[PDB]
């Protein structure tokens, strides 16, 4: 909307920014901190900085909208010694091309989304049980015995009953076909047992790959051809795959877990035999549906058959494979004990599958320039509960991060404020302007502040919400963490938190940045201190922060005295930027004079609240 960045560049870099389109801020490290918080204040994009900084902390230098630019990994402040957000490469300086250097800060700068998206998850998977509107990035930081993970994935091509395809989707190569395979299906899996599994390659490279789950799988691998394996994890068996009772000598039955059955059994005119071992393997695990939680079983299609059978959950196409492979995969969902509840999928069971169409399948999806996308898809499929946040009532806490705004919401937005009323965490786009790579709508900031602040929820903007955890929780989100404030301002962020006693006025609060150039246009173009501050912040729809902590700060707290209130600030390690009852009665009054009905309640729940208290 407005919100920018300060994009604080080296000594070393300096000259280049001189010619480009963007303001440009000159320090100077004096400066006092006063003459921060209205320089910065006359920016309506994002900026240029550079000169003396060592006097400020970086909490405060983020509450400013800093982002580091420099070609040396770190500068020094006077809180601690932070990692340059953007480092410029040598030959990219240089050089001195204004683009280039432009260009380089953008896509870091997209890179960043992810360290902001991550500090929120990380929290919230220390705080909360469910998680909604998830996706492959949440199941992956997931503990999968613990944390319930839910959502509305995007379903990938599949074939039963059924069938309905294509449509046909853009997309990039992946893994090789057979680690393509473990990297979809384990993800809840406690044992695997892995059924004509060969030299182990495969295996081999999924370890190196992907070493913590594989470390957290044991696995019986079945093969008379099987190699030595040393790891410990990994219990190997020379024998050769008849019937169950080959696998049943492996289980331990007086303790529960997940188990997955993976087939993949292949001999050496016709091959009427790579059937009935397909076959064959579904026929193991269906007697074996009971102990497994599911089953991955090989599905190379016939030339000889026209249409024919099988026991099935679903059979879909393969992430790496070759174009001309015309081999699915076959998935049994099937009873045993699991960590996740895979209901939805339905119980394995007998299928007429028509060729010509399992045939198009592999001649859409199939490619060893395909599947990087499929992959994902089958992924969040397989292993995400499929629920729909504003429908779910939960009796667990419950994270609701990055999906409330969605396009798939729109009108729906009762059902949201909802949703952060109870919410452990959750998030709404706010940002105003063009806005590329995302497809959210924005929940006016008003109504957002307005609606959001409840006795046990706090109502931040992203770069408060982020401040926040760096104060109250310096080991979940550090200091020294990347990220983008301008960005991480286009959300409104809420959090099960607590307002902080004493409510001291500290950063992750009190920022309102440009509130004076916010100030004069309000009053050039709809016209009408603490009074016309607080109506301001409201009627600019360009904040988000929290009126119940922010009230709770200015009564119970400001005054209080000049020596007894720092202090309590000391001591609240926290740091600010800038240094009754009956205004802001006033002031609601006025803001909801101008706008009954887009709003207010609500304002008459805050009002009430005045007078009482
Ligand atoms: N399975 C299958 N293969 C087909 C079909 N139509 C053409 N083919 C070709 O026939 C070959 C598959 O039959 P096979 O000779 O038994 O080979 P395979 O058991 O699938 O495995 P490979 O030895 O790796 O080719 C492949 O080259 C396919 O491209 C079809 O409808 N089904
Ligand atoms: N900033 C940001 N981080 C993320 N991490 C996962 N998804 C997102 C997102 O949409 N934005
Ligand atoms: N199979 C698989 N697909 C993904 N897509 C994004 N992350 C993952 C992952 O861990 N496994």
């Amino acid at each position: 909307p407005e919100p920018h960045a300060v994009l604080y560049v080296t000594n070393e870099l300096s000259h280049i920014v001189k010619d480009g389109f963007l303001p440009i801020w000159k320090l100077t490290g004096d400066e006092s901190l006063n003459d921060l918080w209205l320089e910065n204040g006359k920016y309506a994009t994002d900026v240029y900085a550079y000169g003396d900084v060592s006097k400020w902390t970086i909490r405060q230098l983020r509450g400013h909208g800093f982002i580091f630019i420099s070609t040396h990994k770190n500068v020094q402040l006077a809180d601690i010694i932070k990692t340059v957000d953007v480092r410029i490469p040598r030959e990219v300086a240089r050089s001195h091309d204004m683009k280039a250097f432009e260009n380089e800060i953008g896509r870091r700068r997209i890179r960043m989304r992810k360290g902001f998206g991550d500090a929120l998850r990380n929290y919230a998977f220390k705080m909360a049980i469910e998680f909604h509107g998830s996706e492959a990035e949440t199941l992956n930081d997931a503990n999968p015995r613990l944390h319930k993970i839910y959502g509305m994935p995007e379903i990938p091509p599949l074939y039963m009953e059924y069938a309905e395809i294509g449509t046909r989707f853009d997309d990039e190569p992946t893994d090789e076909k057979l680690v393509s395979m473990l990297d979809y299906i384990v993800y809840s899996a406690e044992e695997v047992h892995y059924i004509g599994c060969g030299d182990l390659r495969t295996l081999m490279q999924f370890k190196k790959r992907s070493p913590g789950r594989f470390r957290r799988v044991l696995w019986h691998v079945y093969d008379p051809i099987a190699p030595e394996c040393s790891d410990p994890n990994v219990i190997v068996h020379n024998i050769m795959v008849d019937s169950k009772k080959d696998i049943l000598k492996h289980m331990n039955f007086l303790k529960r877990v997940e188990r997955l059955f993976i087939w993949d059994v292949s001999s050496d005119e016709w091959e009427t035999t790579r059937f009935a071992e397909d076959r064959l393997g579904e026929e193991i695990a269906y007697e074996m549906g009971g102990a497994f939680s599911s089953a991955l079983i090989k599905h190379r299609i016939p030339n000889s058959k026209d249409e024919y059978h099988c026991i099935s959950t679903y059979l879909f196409p393969q992430p790496g494979a070759d174009a001309d492979m015309y081999e699915l995969r076959n998935f049994m969902r099937l009873r045993g004990y699991s960590h996740v509840d895979r209901h939805m999928h339905p119980d394995a069971s007998v299928t007429k599958v028509v060729s010509r169409d399992v045939r198009k399948m592999v001649e859409l999806y199939h490619g060893r320039d395909r599947g990087r996308f499929l992959k994902k898809r089958l992924f969040e499929h397989l292993h995400i509960v499929r629920k729909n946040g504003l429908l779910h009532e939960s009796d667990e806490p419950r994270a609701d991060l990055f999906y409330l705004t969605n396009r798939c919401n729109m009108g729906l937005e009762p059902s949201i404020y909802e949703v952060m009323k109870k919410s452990v965490i959750a998030t709404a786009w706010v940002g105003r302007a063009p806005l590329y790579d995302y497809d959210d709508f924005a929940l006016p900031r008003s109504t957002v502040m307005l609606n959001g602040s409840y006795r046990d929820i706090r109502i931040l903007d992203g770069n408060g919400a982020i401040l926040f955890l760096m104060w109250r929780y310096p080991d979940i989100v550090k200091k020294d963490l990347t990220y983008d404030p301008a960005w991480a301002m286009n959300f409104a962020v809420s959090l099960k938190e607590p307002i902080p006693d004493p409510p001291v006025p500290d950063i992750s609060l009190c920022r309102f940045i440009g509130l004076r150039v916010e100030s004069s246009v309000l009053r050039v173009r709809n016209p009408t201190d603490l009074s016309g501050h607080l109506y301001v912040t409201l009627m600019s729809g360009a904040y988000v922060t929290d009126l119940f902590w922010w009230f709770k700060m200015i009564l119970d707290w400001s005054a209080q005295n000049r020596e007894q209130k720092l202090r309590d600030l000391k001591r609240s390690a926290a740091e600010v930027i800038e240094w009754v009852r009956n205004d802001l009665i006033a002031a609601l009054r006025e803001y909801k004079r101008k706008m009954g009905m887009r709003e207010g309640a609500s304002i008459d729940s805050w009002l009430e609240l005045l007078r009482h208290l």
